[PDB]
């Protein structure tokens, strides 16, 4: 059953009592090349969408049935 | 009535990693709300239908 | 506003233009408010293909 | 740039079941890259019209 | 152990008593939609690149250890 | 010397899949060589080293 | 087209180990696609020099 | 002009530009012909890293 494409649902609190959702295309590729740190010379592997400590992401696939 | 609602509540999302840099990303809006937060920054988009 | 209704109906196409070549898409389906058999006297899934046309649908779900 | 390319190619489909009613959809075009052994892209066909989808970003909010 | 490319392996008859071989990348993606035949209507997967009858394609693949 | 040789021998690479297409490649040959076929068809790559 | 992408970006690199000799290797260049919280691209540094690989395509032979 | 030759000893590379980014390349290490260190009266894998560079090896493998 063949991968397609990712998705994201993401939601993150305001700060003034209510949460947003939203699913989501993450912007990337044409290359889609192996990603490590932005900041650290490591190659150690750090997959993008890179997640924030405020934002929930759970990735979603599609695929072809 | 129904692909105005589908072309509706479309946004551009980006957020702080704290890691230096921003992602971002194209939505649909799971419904002046939506509000953004202190590292989520949201910009509206907009579907023109090119008349044929 | 809610995740199924949007993550539903979607597929990809695929046509004969006529001119030798094939075009396809990834798409979401626009499910036709009314049913334009619905009263037909002689009363088929949706969306329906074509002599020209072929769907294939996609399926959504969480990563494992 | 990913945005541009992102929002690039969108379509509004519709055709002709030949069952008298025409199915809609919106769509991204997958940009064709066989090398054929020179049209302009993508091609309506007799039963398949096709309207562009354009998409305009927003400003940010203050 | 993540898979970075995907080289390939030709080898071909030249019709004069000698075969040629060569290490190959390639030419796709940037998209890397989903592939299906040139010359039918099905979207059964036909992925690329496609096979000749005259020419022997192994695939390789690249991974960061 | 080394980074000549590394830098030879590279070609386009051209075949008829039989399916009214071509695929194509970038490619060394592992070594007038190479010939052709009658499906196959090549084009040498030559690399220039800009001064700095 | 897809031939230009391949071809560009190619450099040769080098860069002193700091223990007496240089490494070089010839590379392709993995364009950044961070967004950084705006230079010419890629830098050299200090230690890393790099030269670019230009690549022209012979016509088809008869 | 033997398949191990040409896929041998290829890298991702990264360095600090020292500017606040880093950069990255896939590439093939060019072996030096000699050793450098051949004839040093004080006789490491090669190719080394440095303070700002660092590299990962590759591995090509046949589809399983």
């Amino acid at each position: 059953d063949t991968h397609l494409a990712d998705l994201y649902l993401l939601k993150y609190d305001t700060g003034l009592g209510v949460y947003e959702s939203f699913i989501c295309k993450y912007l990337e590729d044409s290359n889609d090349y192996i990603a490590s740190h932005p900041q650290k010379l490591s190659l150690d592997e750090m997959p993008r969408p890179l997640e924030s400590e405020t934002v929930s992401l759970r990735q979603l696939i599609v695929s072809v049935l």
